[PDB]
C-alpha cells in the first residue's frame, strides 16, 4: 500500500532542490512518494502546527470562533502582514506566529501535551517553550504522520468537537476552482537545522480525496514558493489536477 | 443606505442583455445596484433554492452530513453529471435537481412551508408541487431578498443549527485564492417567463465581506457563463477583487 515513484525526483532536481512529496489516495487506501525514507523522517512541524494548535485553542475556548479579533500587540515585526489585527482565518493565512504563541500560552503546558497525545501527533513531545516548541523544541513529525493526522481531521475523527474541526478545515482553505479544492497549511522551519519548508493538506475532487505532505530543504526563503509549485507539478503528473 | 449607479447597465447591455446586480458592503452597511426596481422584483429562485433546501434537509436529518451518498436512481437524464452518485457538495456544484427533489418530498409540505417562513425567504409560498415548486410553483424572491437571506446565513442567524449553516456554507464554496473566497449558488429559471439566470452569494476578503445577488435575462442556455462573468467584472470595476 506504498509505492516509490522516483520519477518525481526530477521535479525536485529541476529546481536544484531536495525533498519528498507523499500522496495518499483515500479511495484506494494507497500511498505514493518519491522517497519512502524521507517520507518517514520526522521534522519540526513549524507553522504546520497551526492546524493542531487551532483545533486545541477552539475546543478549549481560547478562540471563541473564526471572527474573534486578536489585536496586534504593537510590536513591529519584519513580516508586515503580522503587524495588524487578525482572526483565525487571516492568522492561518499569513502564518501569524505571535497570535498562535498567545494561543499556546493560554492553552498551557499540560493541556497542550495531553491534546497532542490524544491526536497521536508525531512524537507527542512538546519539550521546550510552550510558545515555541514547534519552531525550536523537541516535537517531531514525519510526512506520513502528517497525513495520518490530516485523515482524522478530514473525517472529524480527532478527539475534539466536530465544530472545532469544521472551523479549522475552513481556516485551512487555500484554493478552490471548478476542478478541485485544496485545504492545506505551509510551514517553514528555520531555528534548528535542517532548514526545511512544509506543505501539508489534501486535494478534494468530486469522487476522491488526495492527502499530501511534502517537505524540502530550504536553505533560504528564496525558494519558499517551490513548496506549492513542486507539489502541483507532481499532482499534475499523476493527473490529479489539470 | 442604497445607491443606484445606472452606468452599470452597460455590463448587461454590452452583451445584448438586461439584468440587475446588487452589492452589499457588510462593514459600511451600504448597498449598490444598477436598477432599484428590478433589484426588488421577485423571480422564481430555481437552483438558488438549493441553499435553503440544503439547510432544511440537514437540520431535519433528511441529510446526515456532506459525505452521505445520494445514489443515482438509474434514470438517464440529459445532464451527464446528474447520472452519477452525489453528496451535498457535488449536488450543489452541479445543481443536481433530482437529488433536491427527493430532499423536498422527504422534507414535506408542512415542514418546508414552515421553515421558509422561519427563514423569511421570499414570498414564502410553496404553492405547487412539493418536489418542484421552486421551478414552476408560486415561490418568488428578489435580489435584495436573496441578500437579506444570505446575510443571516453568513452570521449563523437563521433558525437552524450552526452546524447546518456551516455545512451549507461549505457546500457553497465556489472559488478561493490568495485574494478572495466566493461562496455562491447559480440559478437558471426556464419554466415561467421571463427566463433568467441567477448568481447569489458573497465574496470574503481579509477585512470585509461583500454580498452579491444578480439575475439577468437568459433566453437560451448559451449565455449562462455571463452570470458569473458579468458579476466578477462589476466586482473588479468596484475594486472589490483585483
Ligand atoms: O511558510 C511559512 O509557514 C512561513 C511562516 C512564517 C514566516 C515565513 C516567512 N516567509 C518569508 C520570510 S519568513 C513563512
Ligand atoms: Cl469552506
Amino acid at each position: 500500500e506504498w509505492q516509490e515513484n522516483k520519477s518525481w525526483n526530477a521535479h525536485f532536481t529541476e529546481h536544484k532542490s531536495q525533498g519528498v512529496v507523499v500522496l495518499w489516495n483515500e479511495n484506494k487506501q494507497q500511498g505514493f512518494t518519491n522517497n519512502l525514507k524521507r517520507a518517514n523522517q520526522a521534522f519540526l512541524p513549524a507553522s504546520t502546527f497551526k492546524i493542531p494548535n487551532s483545533l486545541i485553542a477552539l475546543d478549549l475556548g481560547v478562540v471563541k470562533d473564526e471572527h474573534q479579533v486578536f489585536k496586534w500587540d504593537g510590536q513591529t515585526r519584519d513580516i508586515a502582514t503580522w503587524n495588524r489585527d487578525h482572526n483565525l482565518i487571516t492568522a492561518m493565512k499569513y502564518s501569524v506566529v505571535p497570535v498562535y504563541q498567545e494561543f499556546a500560552r493560554q492553552i498551557g503546558e499540560a493541556r497542550m501535551s495531553k491534546m497532542l497525545h490524544a491526536f497521536d501527533y508525531g512524537n507527542e513531545d512538546i519539550s521546550g517553550n510552550v510558545d515555541s516548541f514547534w519552531l525550536d523544541g523537541g516535537i517531531r513529525i514525519s510526512a506520513t504522520e502528517q497525513i495520518s493526522f490530516l485523515r482524522k481531521l478530514y473525517h472529524n475523527k480527532l478527539h475534539v468537537s466536530e465544530r472545532s474541526q469544521r472551523i479549522v478545515k475552513q481556516a485551512m482553505l487555500t484554493e478552490a476552482n471548478g476542478d478541485y479544492i485544496i485545504r492545506a497549511k505551509t510551514g517553514y522551519s528555520t531555528r534548528i537545522e535542517p532548514k526545511i519548508g512544509w506543505w501539508v493538506g489534501w486535494v478534494e475532487l468530486d469522487d476522491n480525496v488526495w492527502f499530501f505532505a511534502m517537505n524540502m530543504d530550504m536553505p533560504t526563503s528564496d525558494g519558499l514558493g517551490l513548496r506549492q509549485a513542486i507539489t502541483k507539478e507532481v499532482l499534475k503528473q499523476e493527473k490529479i489536477i489539470p
